[PDB]
């Protein structure tokens, strides 16, 4: 089998993506942010403390005739932004695309943190990161990814976001058309749950590629690209005017500036993120200061390559026997 869904911008600055998601009998359709960094599929629901709910499309397992109440067991997740949600567990049948798993576990919120409350384009998330970082209790769950897997033509799903515009979640197949050149796949090691891999260095705009390695995680459900602090005073100090500035909490820039572009190596391949990929606008509305799209991740633990650097490139999630990623141009 396979699937294939076009996943959506939140918003005019590509904040997050969202991808519709069949749950149920009969269907509810729900937008959800698919997140490679995590591994639970939660959703607003009936549950959800009313509170809470502040025009998300909720599901409602008293009106689907395939949800069961998995008894006993609870989730409970925080995320890096500081955000949290948590409640209890049904299995049912979800769908993504026209590809089908039965007895999934759908996680129903019975409470948000307030920054879920306050983005109404967002119902839930769908965990792609590993199984293991799932946080269902006491009987942990699998992804959907790991329950699909077997059925799948190829055990793999790629992630093709676009740029201001929507793009493509692909599950069991590998669109030859969705991308330029070839494919390299590189190293994944699973150890701390994620798409964990090294690129082999960088470059700033049109200046010589530094080889150097950087550990850091594939994750769709991150909006920017964290970085060593040497690698982002390196961009940072290409733009006149750029300074970190903790009150805002990173790196801003003038509005009026042109950003290079930044360059990431994937083995002897390279990946260009343009410059306006890096502009992530006002920092309030109306002002002159725009916040940048890399970012320092010397205070998370952890190199993050999200959308700004994920979605300038076709990604292949590579869930064999021993996963690996692959990235090409497109």
């Amino acid at each position: 089998s396979t699937g294939s869904a076009t996943t959506t911008p939140i918003d005019s600055l590509d904040d997050a993506y969202i991808t519709p998601v069949q749950i149920g009998t009969p269907a509810q359709t729900l937008n959800l942010d698919f997140d490679t960094g995590s591994s639970d599929l939660w959703v607003f629901s009936s549950e959800t403390t009313a509170s809470e709910v502040d025009g998300q499309t909720i599901y409602t397992p008293s009106k689907s005739t395939t949800a069961k109440l998995l008894s006993g067991a609870t989730w409970s997740i925080s995320y890096g932004d500081g955000s949290s949600s948590s409640g209890d567990v049904y299995t049912d049948t979800v769908s993504v695309g026209g590809l089908t798993v039965t007895g999934q576990a759908v996680e129903s919120a019975k409470k948000v943190s307030s920054s879920f409350t306050e983005d109404s384009t967002i119902d839930g998330l769908l965990g792609l990161a590993f199984s293991t970082l799932n946080t269902v209790s006491p009987t942990q769950q699998k992804t959907f990814f790991d329950n699909a897997k077997a059925s799948l033509d190829s055990p793999v799903f790629t992630a093709d976001l676009g740029y201001h515009a929507p793009g493509t979640y692909n599950f069991g197949f590998i669109d030859t058309t969705a991308y330029t050149g070839s494919i390299t796949y590189t190293a994944v090691s699973t150890k701390q749950g994620f798409w964990e891999w090294t690129s082999t260095g960088y470059a700033v705009g049109s200046g010589t590629f530094k080889s150097t390695s950087i550990d850091g995680i594939a994750d769709t459900g991150t909006t920017l690209l964290y970085l060593p602090a040497t690698v982002v005073s390196a961009y940072w100090a290409q733009v006149s005017g750029a300074k970190s500035s903790s009150s805002v909490g990173g790196y801003v820039f003038p509005c009026s500036a042109t950003l290079p572009s930044f360059t990431f190596g994937v083995g002897s391949a390279r990946i260009v993120i343009p410059g306006d990929y890096i502009d992530f606008g006002p920092i309030s509305t109306g002002s002159s200061s725009c916040f940048g799209g890399i970012q320092s991740s010397a205070g998370i633990g952890i190199n993050i390559f999200g959308d700004v650097a994920l979605k300038a490139a076709f990604v292949v999630f590579n869930g064999a026997t021993t996963p690996t990623l692959g990235f090409a141009s497109k």
